């Protein structure tokens, strides 16, 4: 039977799932590690003990314990990102969509969900690999990793809570794909890892971590790069936030051992209830428990690794959305509200930039303000709104990503850069938010093909084109079967991804990224 | 006789001069002080001892000793600015153009020549007051002042060379106009002082100096404001450059007395030969001997005087030319040459900005570069050229002027701001130089009315309009008899001055002046 698969971990029984006018196989909820519960909480993952009998892989698994967005109760714009299955510490599982008839050796695509390292679920509707698997004849794998304190609490030096274990969770699943995907028709030598936002940063981190580079071949990074200001913290900072977390739960802070012991006694929600109280600054687009630059997973600073070529050389496909900052302003900047146009006052703007660049001194804030302010119309509410959107997007996603691609492309084997600037027609988020962070995803996963979701015809076409670009790139290292140009350090070409005839541009937001990548950093160091 | 005038200094005999199809009276070369020669060199001017008999005022006087521009031998673009009469330390004289029949009590206009405080002559052809006097029925006065070391050498504390004596020379002539212009048909209570570049700065300085404010009523500032980075130095700097000058002439530097004594023995050209060797930096748009903030002429810092309203409140008419920097780049920046298009390399640009902002640290230079560089086309030679033009103009003329008008307009009685962006049709300077510093002058003085100079018809009209605007403003404090709007701190309106139908704009080069007036200064102070 096509739904019975034998693996090195045990036999697995999938389920047949309807897709468009056909069907495909799905192996949902395969364990790839031992449940990280009890005294395993905060520990590196353990390979899953082989099992006996058939593992029922017909239904989605639990989602990892995470902060649930309740900012807009019942609103689909935000609930669609929330856990849609019971939450549990026992959440290290993977899901596989396999073409029918089962392929012999086809391209494997491994999806790594984003969500600021504090949230994320592999079971979301927008992450349903069946349309992609089915349409592009790829084996689609979606993994899960521990988020929040559970996956990123870091007490560097201790082995009970070393930090980065959520990154190790990904590694482990990658390890399991490497070792068992051939039994599902997939070629373990043509495994493309792809993710968005924290998923995209995760991808880039796997590219940099020596212990991960051999587990996959190609990488796709969506609105995320490993050097994003929010993707990692120092081990000192990781430690400070861990103590602070303990402080918030009235933990003995006399030793790591006492601290960790206290944190393992706490119920999951207790850690989640106080998770946001350990940020060091009042800010937006900053998450509490993220990857730490520990000297293990990451041998040295990401920047020295990027400068010295210390990373896996391969082909990479990456890009950004036009309005990456909008979502974060909405949830944490004053003056923004879902149901208004969010025209922003100069007073609100100034406080907005302060939240956006939390580490800057006043001079830094002044440099940002000068750079993003139209001084010929500094009271324009639309312009202040939009300028703020760009500030948040440019600094947190686009410029860090642009720095990454420029460092990467010096040593890599092929860089393909996109700019997704298409606003879905059926978007429920206010128009001012633009082409929102995370909204390329439904296009990558082919949601626009299911008519009942009401996308336009042109949007179906764009999805098909993006899916084909992504699958083709995973298969051969080149998106192309007009042409999506190679990104080179000299020409810096990139393409637009929208319902209009693709256009080729150069130097994505140069002016601003020179400001964020070269000038601001120099400013803050000088002062 | 209409050419014989009796004054409190003695009788003066003018000459009848043809003007267009008529004539007017001219009193050329009236002494307004004792010749500042011999041991008077560097000293404050002395009122001219009354004379007996008729003073022959039929021919232009000598020009003050000054650096002669020999950079383009025989080229009129630059020779027209050079002394056109014997040069002499005996150069404190004034010239008066009076309508015929001699008026009874008309508006007086006193022209103060610019030239970086190192050069300048009242006798230039472009400064011929006959067309203005004649056309607008104003009494036109042109004065002279000591330039270079002779008028601005400053050994603060010494009385032999106190500094600012070239400013006192202007004051003295203003004093003489005050006291004797009624005998020429002029109203000493409706004296408008106007000047360009260093002349414009001089005007603004007279507005600030307590000892000068009562000598005139209204002021016109052309491409110059008292707070320009090159218009004054500290007394310490004034002292350092004086010693350095002495050092260059092998003067005893043991005391001011010895130093000054040595400098008075030197022949004029000896001081001029080494004048540029005392600048402290490699730079453009910086002159050696300029006004010093001494505590006398200028009670406190210009900025505290500007902030506290410590200045004469009246009506002011001021403005800038579109390409104020072009002239200086041509003479001191690498890559610029008269006969080429001066496309500028990124290497030359970078060295250009360094010459332009001599006091900035590398971070400052980076801030300037970031601000004026099109990073989407950073190798464009035209763009680098033009960007440099703007850098020099914005920093030395336009933004200091904009800061002045904004401080002034808080306390003054009427600010009128123009932007002269008309390139004369018969200009001999290369096209890339644009609307060059100093080229509004021929329009203000009505040269375009003399057909043999070959201006266009539209240029005749523009001259007439500018002359009428200037004369009308001097007469009533308002340029208007469409309308040249009042400049207000809230609306910041200004007008264009060109052969096209005047247009009203707002906030002249805001973006850049916030950079020069607020951000850069904050940057350099922080660092
Ligand atoms: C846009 C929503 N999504 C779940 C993808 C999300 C949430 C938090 C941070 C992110 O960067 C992205
Ligand atoms: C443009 C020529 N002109 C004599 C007016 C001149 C010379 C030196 C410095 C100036 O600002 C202006």
């Amino acid at each position: 039977s096509e739904l019975l698969v034998n693996t090195k971990s045990g036999k697995v029984m999938g389920t047949r799932v309807p897709v468009l006018s056909s069907h495909i196989s799905a192996f949902l909820g395969i364990p790839f590690a031992e449940p990280p519960v009890g005294n395993m909480r905060f520990r590196r993952p353990e390979p899953k003990k082989p099992w006996s009998g058939v593992w029922n892989a017909s239904t989605y698994p639990n989602n990892c314990q995470q902060y649930v967005d309740e900012q807009f109760p019942g609103f689909s714009g935000s609930e669609m990102w929330n856990p849609n299955r019971e939450m549990s510490e026992d959440c290290l599982y993977l899901n596989i969509w396999v073409p029918s008839p089962r392929p012999k050796s086809t391209t494997v695509m491994v999806w790594i969900y984003g969500g600021g390292f504090y949230s994320g679920s592999s079971t979301l509707d927008v992450y349903n690999g069946k349309y992609l698997a089915y349409t592009e004849e790829v084996v689609l794998v979606s993994l899960s990793y521990r988020v929040g304190a559970f996956g990123f609490l870091a007490l560097h030096g201790s082995q009970e809570a070393p930090g980065n274990v959520g990154l190790l969770d990904q590694r482990m699943a990658l390890q399991w794909v490497h070792d068992n995907i051939q039994f599902f028709g997939g070629d373990p030598k043509t495994v493309t890892i792809f993710g968005e936002s924290a998923g995209g940063a995760s991808v880039g981190m796997h590219i940099l971590s020596p212990g991960s580079r051999d587990l996959f071949r190609r990488a796709i990074l969506q609105s995320g790069s490993p050097n994003c200001p929010w993707a990692s913290v120092s081990v000192a900072e990781g430690r400070r936030r861990a103590v602070e977390l303990g402080r918030n739960l009235n933990c003995n802070l006399n030793s790591d051992e006492e601290l960790i012991h206290c944190l393992r006694e706490k119920k999951p929600q207790e850690l989640i209830d106080v998770e946001w109280n350990v940020l060091p600054f009042d800010s937006i687009f900053r998450f509490s428990f993220v990857p730490v630059i520990d000297g293990e997973f990451f041998p040295t600073s990401l920047e020295s690794m990027l400068n010295s070529g210390n990373f896996k050389k391969t082909q990479i496909l990456l890009g950004v959305n036009k309005d990456e900052g909008s979502f974060f302003l909405l949830y944490g900047a004053p003056g923004f509200s879902k149901d208004s146009e969010s025209k922003i006052s100069r007073e609100d703007f100034m406080s907005g930039v302060k939240l956006s660049v939390p580490h800057a001194n006043d001079l830094g804030l002044d440099a940002v303000t000068l750079q993003y302010t139209d001084w010929m119309d500094d009271n324009n509410g639309i312009k202040n709104r939009d300028g703020l959107d760009d500030i948040v997007g440019d600094h947190n996603v686009i410029c860090p990503l642009m720095h990454f691609v420029n460092k990467y492309t010096k040593f890599g084997n092929g860089t393909y850069l996109y700019f997704f600037n298409h606003r879905a027609s059926n978007l429920v988020w206010p128009e001012w938010m633009g082409v929102i962070h995370g909204y390329e995803i439904e296009f990558v996963f082919g949601l626009p093909l299911v008519k009942e979701l009401n996308y336009t015809a042109e949007e179906e076409a764009l999805s098909r084109r993006i899916m084909h670009y992504w699958a083709t790139f995973a298969k051969t290292g080149n998106p192309n079967e007009s042409k999506w140009p190679l990104f080179t350090t000299k020409e810096q070409k990139f393409i637009d991804l929208n319902t209009e005839p693709m256009k080729v541009h150069q130097r994505l937001r140069v002016q601003m990224c020179v400001f964020w990548n070269q000038f601001l950093p120099k400013l803050l160091n000088a002062t």
